[PDB]
Protein backbone atom coordinates (compact mmCIF):
# COMPACT_ATOMS: atom_id res chain seq x y z
CA UNK A 1 0.00 0.00 0.00
CA UNK A 2 2.13 2.92 -1.35
CA UNK A 3 2.28 6.00 -0.94
CA UNK A 4 2.03 5.86 2.85
CA UNK A 5 2.41 9.66 3.27
CA UNK A 6 0.77 12.40 1.15
CA UNK A 7 1.87 16.02 1.30
CA UNK A 8 -0.46 18.60 -0.23
CA UNK A 9 1.07 22.02 -0.89
CA UNK A 10 -0.69 25.02 -2.32
CA UNK A 11 1.64 27.37 -4.17
CA UNK A 12 2.70 30.52 -2.32
CA UNK A 13 1.09 33.98 -2.85
CA UNK A 14 1.29 35.13 -6.45
CA UNK A 15 1.22 38.61 -7.90
CA UNK A 16 -1.17 39.85 -10.58
CA UNK A 17 -0.80 35.43 -19.31
CA UNK A 18 -1.63 33.84 -15.92
CA UNK A 19 0.73 30.85 -16.21
CA UNK A 20 3.64 33.33 -16.00
CA UNK A 21 2.67 35.11 -12.78
CA UNK A 22 5.40 35.09 -10.11
CA UNK A 23 5.61 34.80 -6.38
CA UNK A 24 5.52 38.29 -4.85
CA UNK A 25 7.57 39.21 -1.75
CA UNK A 26 5.17 37.96 0.94
CA UNK A 27 4.52 34.88 -1.25
CA UNK A 28 8.28 34.32 -1.44
CA UNK A 29 8.71 34.68 2.32
CA UNK A 30 5.86 32.33 3.35
CA UNK A 31 6.98 29.47 1.18
CA UNK A 32 10.40 29.75 2.79
CA UNK A 33 8.87 29.94 6.33
CA UNK A 34 6.71 26.87 5.57
CA UNK A 35 9.43 24.88 3.72
CA UNK A 36 11.56 25.52 6.91
CA UNK A 37 8.81 24.40 9.28
CA UNK A 38 8.71 21.20 7.15
CA UNK A 39 12.31 19.88 7.29
CA UNK A 40 11.92 20.82 10.95
CA UNK A 41 9.21 18.21 11.41
CA UNK A 42 11.39 16.29 8.91
CA UNK A 43 8.53 16.29 6.43
CA UNK A 44 10.82 15.20 3.53
CA UNK A 45 9.14 13.67 0.44
CA UNK A 46 10.82 11.14 -1.85
CA UNK A 47 9.01 12.56 -4.91
CA UNK A 48 7.66 16.09 -5.65
CA UNK A 49 5.02 16.52 -8.42
CA UNK A 50 4.44 20.17 -9.35
CA UNK A 51 2.68 22.38 -11.85
CA UNK A 52 4.97 23.84 -14.43
CA UNK A 53 3.39 27.28 -13.70
CA UNK A 54 6.13 29.64 -12.61
CA UNK A 55 4.40 30.28 -9.21
CA UNK A 56 4.51 26.53 -8.54
CA UNK A 57 7.98 26.20 -9.84
CA UNK A 58 9.32 28.94 -7.48
CA UNK A 59 7.22 27.51 -4.62
CA UNK A 60 9.06 24.11 -5.24
CA UNK A 61 12.49 25.81 -5.42
CA UNK A 62 11.93 26.93 -1.82
CA UNK A 63 11.71 23.24 -0.73
CA UNK A 64 14.90 22.22 -2.63
CA UNK A 65 16.52 24.97 -0.51
CA UNK A 66 15.14 23.92 2.87
CA UNK A 67 16.25 20.36 2.22
CA UNK A 68 19.25 20.84 -0.05
CA UNK A 69 14.38 15.20 -3.66
CA UNK A 70 12.96 13.83 -6.88
CA UNK A 71 10.97 16.44 -8.69
CA UNK A 72 8.81 16.24 -11.80
CA UNK A 73 6.98 18.91 -13.71
CA UNK A 74 3.59 18.28 -15.19
CA UNK A 75 1.94 21.00 -17.27
CA UNK A 76 -1.45 19.27 -16.81
CA UNK A 77 -1.39 20.19 -13.10
CA UNK A 78 -2.07 23.75 -14.25
CA UNK A 79 -5.70 24.33 -15.19
CA UNK A 80 -6.42 20.64 -14.63
CA UNK A 81 -9.24 18.80 -16.37
CA UNK A 82 -9.77 16.85 -13.21
CA UNK A 83 -11.49 17.84 -10.02
CA UNK A 84 -8.62 16.25 -8.08
CA UNK A 85 -5.00 15.15 -8.12
CA UNK A 86 -5.87 11.71 -6.64
CA UNK A 87 -4.63 9.78 -9.68
CA UNK A 88 -1.17 11.38 -9.48
CA UNK A 89 -1.02 10.15 -5.90
CA UNK A 90 -2.18 6.49 -6.21
CA UNK A 91 -0.24 6.00 -9.45
CA UNK A 92 3.05 6.13 -7.52
CA UNK A 93 2.94 2.49 -6.45
CA UNK A 94 6.50 2.17 -5.01
CA UNK A 95 7.32 5.66 -3.66
CA UNK A 96 6.89 5.87 0.11
CA UNK A 97 6.07 9.59 0.42
CA UNK A 98 4.84 12.00 -2.19
CA UNK A 99 4.14 15.69 -2.36
CA UNK A 100 1.96 17.46 -4.83
CA UNK A 101 2.50 21.17 -5.69
CA UNK A 102 -0.49 22.71 -7.54
CA UNK A 103 -3.51 24.99 -7.32
CA UNK A 104 -6.99 25.56 -5.92
CA UNK A 105 -9.80 24.37 -6.43
CA UNK A 106 -8.05 21.12 -7.38
CA UNK A 107 -5.82 21.12 -4.27
CA UNK A 108 -8.73 21.78 -1.83
CA UNK A 109 -10.80 19.15 -3.71
CA UNK A 110 -8.06 16.55 -3.30
CA UNK A 111 -7.89 17.00 0.47
CA UNK A 112 -11.67 16.95 0.62
CA UNK A 113 -11.68 13.65 -1.38
CA UNK A 114 -9.39 12.13 1.25
CA UNK A 115 -10.65 13.47 4.65
CA UNK A 116 -14.22 14.53 3.77
CA UNK A 117 -16.02 17.88 3.82
CA UNK A 118 -16.79 17.81 7.62
CA UNK A 119 -13.14 17.48 8.59
CA UNK A 120 -11.98 19.81 5.88
CA UNK A 121 -14.36 22.42 7.43
CA UNK A 122 -13.16 21.78 11.04
CA UNK A 123 -9.54 22.11 9.93
CA UNK A 124 -9.98 24.99 7.51
CA UNK A 125 -12.89 27.40 8.18
CA UNK A 126 -11.68 29.67 5.33
CA UNK A 127 -10.38 27.05 2.89
CA UNK A 128 -6.97 25.82 1.67
CA UNK A 129 -4.50 28.77 1.89
CA UNK A 130 -1.36 29.59 -0.18
CA UNK A 131 1.70 27.60 0.91
CA UNK A 132 -0.64 25.54 3.14
CA UNK A 133 0.70 22.00 3.72
CA UNK A 134 -1.52 19.04 4.56
CA UNK A 135 0.35 15.98 5.90
CA UNK A 136 -1.64 12.78 5.45
CA UNK A 137 -1.19 9.16 6.52
CA UNK A 138 -2.95 5.84 6.03
CA UNK A 139 -8.92 1.68 4.56
CA UNK A 140 -8.72 5.50 4.78
CA UNK A 141 -6.52 8.66 4.67
CA UNK A 142 -6.03 10.50 8.02
CA UNK A 143 -4.93 14.15 8.27
CA UNK A 144 -2.04 14.19 10.75
CA UNK A 145 -0.79 17.83 10.58
CA UNK A 146 -1.45 21.09 8.67
CA UNK A 147 0.88 24.07 8.11
CA UNK A 148 -0.38 27.62 7.41
CA UNK A 149 1.20 31.08 7.79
Amino acid sequence: SFPTRVYLLRHAKAAWRDFDRGLNEAGFAEAEIIADLAADRRYRPDLILSSTAARCRQTTQAWQRAFNIDIVYIDEMYNARSETYLSLIAAQTEVQSVMLVGHNPTMEATLEAMIGEDLLHAALPSGFPTSGLAVLDQNRWRLIDFLAP
